[PDB]
């Protein structure tokens, strides 16, 4: 018998503490209630859980004993509640302050969020960490379009302006295997809630509000801060669908430079703007606000570097960084000094994919008996490895998911 320290502080975690007295053979579901029994608070206990700082891990079985987990006099042992607040932000820029669970995998996670706001299919969405006022909870703030930004906003917040600046957001993905706790996450934080995967399954305007409109301001702001590109004539029926999107929604100023990415702010001014957008407009005055938002996805998915999330790698052998674009149906090389596509790798021909942890590279086998490897250099492994595995994943959905065979496919 030996004691065994457990700091339980909300606010400050380590300002209070208690001590109890264990056996080593005790279990984690006794040590819990000789922890709660030395606290004067009457409350509900059922949430809160032990968090091992050492080994980054919550005590989650409940008849483990602490020999069988490896805990002895040195272990910062944190009791606290599992569920807290995040700041999550939405595609459409709004924030809700919402309870999250610190202990779940992050993919259940991100479809307890999805399911509280009524997006259907939420394995095609997962969550960003922030880089290194807020809203309530309703159907209009999530069914409805936001109106257009001050194009002030547009000129002034950073943009991508090389196929190496837009590899940074995908830097950010959370691991989905693992718990936000384990993820360096703590309560308070913001998380970005972001559609991952260009592969939408049964997307119709009727059944799926929420997740129509969520979509479409994912895309809207993509093209308005210039995360992807389209031409001039392909900005005008984007400006135009906006502006169609945006005057449906107030009946249940035009400003042009709201509605297009700045680098068409800074090249034409207004008054030659508008009329090309009106006229475009022509085309798709006839639609209802859900069918503008599709035919706004649509054109979207219809763009060049449509659906590619890019990451700067170092394929084996070669000398130089290149550019890996990963699809919802294949693998692109991109070769920087070339500036184009110089191979693609199908997923139809992929047999197995891992990722190689002495040497952090990812290696893949395809058909042929063609071997892929490279090293990750602006996202990690765990995200390229988890990208491609969640892909493979999602073209399965043809046949309720199968939770096993993710975890398979994206080494978790």
């Amino acid at each position: 018998s030996w004691e065994l320290r457990v700091f339980v502080g909300e606010e400050d975690p380590e300002a209070e503490s208690v001590t109890l007295r264990v056996t080593g053979e005790s279990h984690i579901g006794g040590v819990l209630l000789k922890i709660v029994e030395q606290i004067n608070r009457k409350q509900d206990w059922s949430d809160h859980a032990i968090w091992w700082e050492q080994k980054r891990q919550w005590l989650l079985q409940t008849h483990w004993t602490l020999d069988k987990y490896g805990i002895l006099a040195d272990a910062r042992l944190f009791f606290g509640p599992q569920h807290r607040p995040v700041i999550l932000r939405l595609p459409n820029r709004r924030a809700l302050r919402l309870r999250a669970s610190f202990s779940q995998p992050l993919f259940q996670a991100v479809a307890a969020i999805c399911r509280l706001l009524s997006i259907r299919h939420p394995e095609e969405l997962s969550l960003l960490r922030a880089p290194e006022e807020l809203y309530d909870l309703s159907y209009h703030m999530l069914s409805r379009p936001q109106p257009p930004p001050d194009p002030l906003l547009l000129q002034r917040l950073p943009r991508p302006s090389s196929l190496s600046d837009k590899t940074q957001l995908h830097s950010r993905w959370l691991d989905s295997s693992r718990c936000l706790m384990q993820q360096g996450i703590k309560a308070g934080d913001a998380l970005w809630l972001r559609f991952k995967y260009y592969s939408f399954f049964d997307l119709d305007p009727k059944t799926d509000p929420v997740r129509l409109t969520q979509l479409y301001e994912q895309a809207r702001w993509d093209l308005l801060l210039e995360e992807i590109d389209c031409t001039e004539e392909e900005m005008m029926v984007f400006a135009a669908l906006q502006y169609h999107i945006n005057k449906l929604s107030q009946s249940g100023g035009l400003n042009p430079y709201g509605l297009v990415a700045p680098r068409f702010q800074r090249k034409f001014k207004a008054k030659q703007l508008t009329p090309r957008i009106l006229e475009a407009h022509q085309n798709v005055a006839q639609l209802s606000l859900a069918e503008a938002q599709l035919r706004f996805i649509q054109a979207w998915q219809s763009l060049p570097d449509f659906g590619i999330s890019y990451v700067m790698v170092r394929f084996k052998g070669s000398r130089k960084d290149e550019i890996l674009g990963i699809a919802n149906n294949r693998l692109i090389r991109i070769d920087l000094a070339v500036g184009d596509v110089v191979k693609t790798w199908r997923f139809s021909n992929m047999r197995q994919w891992n990722v190689n942890w002495d040497i952090r590279q990812v290696a893949i086998e395809f058909d042929e008996h063609i071997n892929v490897a490279f090293s990750c250099v602006s996202a990690s492994c765990r995200i390229v490895h988890e990208y491609i595995g969640g892909y493979i994943f999602l073209s399965t959905r043809e046949r309720e998911l199968d939770e096993d065979l993710f975890l398979q496919l994206t080494g978790g």
